[PDB]
């Protein structure tokens, strides 16, 4: 017995932008308050957290795209 | 016996975008109150947490565009 | 028996970006408070955390383009 | 003719207080946003003002008390 | 013709406080935002103003008492 | 024709007070933002004014009494 994979996928796809002007963009936040109370925390493998946060973000880009792609080819016998 | 798999998946799509001026955007919050309280907190594997927050965000890209493709081809014998 | 595996995906996808101009941005937070509280933390392997942050991020990327793409192949016997 | 005015008012009058403890007091606001827009302020004799304003007051006298009184006496001839 | 006058008011007033213990007082404000926007200001006699203001105040006197008394003999011919 | 004006108020008046302890007294604020725009500023006789500030006052007196007493006296012919 044999197995032939042939595993050739083509890609050819473009993700693109075209923008004249950014502009004015005002980003004017007011800051509040925030309280957290905890006795024992406890974390292992793969804990991604945040506590107690107060974040301001202004993210403003040019083009800003993405393409995010995976391939898997998993065997077995 | 023979087993024969032709994995060739062709791609040519476009993700795109066009704009003149992004313009005036304005993102003025009141800052408020937030409190949480708790005893204990246990998280295991891939756990992804926020508690307690008070964020703003402005997000503004010229293009913004997002293509997601993923493949996959498992085998068994 | 004999097991043959050809793994040649091709790639020309292009992500790209065009602007004019990046203009007035304007990032003008007014800070808050921020507390917290815990007597035990306990953190194992890949933790990764925040605690008790007042932060701002002002980001103006140009183009802020991103390709992220994962090629896996296990075999087994 | 002859006029004759004897003003003697008696004032034995106590404002007074007691308390034991003042206690907790928490005073914690979280701020807002105020904007005014104006072109022209045009003020005369005896004005009293504030604009666009964003206060916080914690006030714990331990008496607090207040006593006003005005004697007046106009004659004419 | 004569005129007497005989002003003697007698005051004996007590404003008093009595006060066992002050106490835990806390004043935590999260800071927000003041825009003002004018052209032209013009003040004469006795204006009292503030404009574009973001003020905390914190007032813990032992007594605080007040008495306010005022005393006035107007005479005409 | 006589005129004969007696003016003897007597005041035996006390303002006081009396206190165990202070305490604790904490003035904990997150500085915000002020913005104030004007052309033309234009003040005469007896203008008082704040334009554009951002101030904390933490004030603790022992006793903080007050007493405001005027008197007044005015004559013509």
């Amino acid at each position: 017995g044999s197995v032939q994979i042939v595993y050739k996928p083509v890609d050819l796809s473009k993700v693109t932008s075209k923008c004249g002007s950014l502009g004015n963009i005002h980003h004017k936040p007011g800051g509040g308050q925030v309280e957290v109370k905890s006795e024992k925390l406890d974390f292992k493998d793969r804990v991604q957290s945040k506590i107690g946060s107060l974040d301001n973000i202004t993210h403003v880009p040019g083009g800003g795209n993405k393409k995010i792609e995976t391939h898997k080819l998993t065997f077995r016998e």
